[PDB]
């Protein structure tokens, strides 16, 4: 059964709810990325209208063949009127296609449902400028001081000094990088780019980034491994024995591996600059964990709300605890009462 934190009071809509069967009186349901915790349930079987953006609405059709006559793909910053209802899509800053939406109910009431994001000083400078938001549905994964990481761009240029480095030193060096969904491409394709090389990988993965609308991406990939420098695996073959693995295939070509593990936040952010990373090593095999985050850091989601000044909050992340559902509470009371709202 779907909870509360998923349904668009005074409408017939739901957002990022397909792994409840049929939600009663549902008319239109809405998906904000193509993100497995987000899509569970969709296939080809579907037979309602599903709202999502233009990238979104190629994963659907191509990876999981949802039927064309129910994907209705709608632009960005554009004011749009579903089942009688005005809608807008605004990019979320999260991985390529997710959106937040912005409901214009009919009572005169105003919702922003986030989805998945990384709060950033440029999204006060969309359609959201104008207006007044009565309720916010808010991506919560990191409302806590302690979550703290650096800019995309700070760990995009240690992971391009880090390869063009060893690379140099060593030019019979192979680069390896991990992924598991879509997200976090800048991280090989920035590698890829600085080393001369298309990046290798499997059909599987190629179909993936084929549906991204990625300028000019036939020149950035493949699925010839051996005509390639920088290679991606599927994030649990990084460790010491799935790379020593891969070496092996690979006919005596090269001589060592460096790797890439993008995370997510990790406990040793509270201690160690990006500067200061080091890799863990066993012989020829050294393999980095570099914290890029898809979502908003403390202090981001702090600005990005005190900006929009909402009415109330209802989270979206980290729902399932009283301790967890009390310390969000805590924080929301005090950036209102600091910025006076
Ligand atoms: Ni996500």
């Amino acid at each position: 059964t779907c909870p509360f934190y998923k349904k668009i009071p005074g409408t017939g809509f739901t957002v990022d709810a397909f792994q409840y069967g049929v939600v009663e009186g549902c008319t239109a349901y809405f998906l904000t990325h193509f993100h497995s915790d987000h899509y569970a349930g969709l296939s080809k079987h579907f037979t309602f209208p599903v709202y999502c953006s233009e990238i979104t609405g190629n994963l659907l059709k191509n990876k999981l063949h949802v039927q064309e006559q129910y994907i209705h793909p709608l632009p960005l910053d554009t004011e749009c009127i579903v089942n009688g209802v005005k809608v807008v899509l605004l990019d979320a800053n999260h991985c390529p296609g997710a959106v937040m939406i912005l409901f214009y109910l009919p009572n005169g009431t105003v919702i922003l449902h986030t989805g998945d994001f990384r709060a950033d000083p440029s999204m006060e400078r969309s359609l959201l400028a104008d207006q007044k938001v009565h309720m916010l549905y808010l991506d919560t994964t990191y409302c806590s001081p302690e979550y703290t990481f650096p800019s995309q761009q700070e760990v995009i240029r240690f992971a391009i000094n880090t390869a063009f480095e060893a690379v140099t030193l060593n030019p019979h060096a192979l680069v390896v990088c991990g992924t598991y969904s879509i997200g976090k491409e800048k991280v090989f394709l920035a590698i890829a780019d600085v080393l001369g090389s298309k990046v290798g990988m499997s059909q599987e993965k190629y179909k993936t980034l084929q549906c991204l609308n990625i300028p000019e991406i036939n020149s950035l990939i493949t699925t010839d491994m051996c005509s390639s420098l920088v290679h991606l695996l599927p994030m649990m073959q990084i460790n010491f024995k799935g790379l020593q693995s891969h070496l092996k295939k690979c006919g005596g070509k090269y001589n060592q591996i460096l790797a890439f593990r993008p995370t997510g936040w990790t406990h040793s952010n509270k201690f160690t600059r990006i500067a200061d990373v080091i890799p863990q090593t066993k012989g020829n095999i050294s393999i980095y964990g570099i914290p890029y985050s898809e979502h908003s850091s403390y202090l981001e989601m702090k600005r990005f709300v005190q900006w929009l000044k909402p009415q109330k909050i209802i989270p979206t992340v980290n729902v399932g605890t009283w301790k967890s559902r009390s310390t969000m509470e805590k924080y929301f009371r005090e950036w209102k009462l600091e910025a006076g709202y």
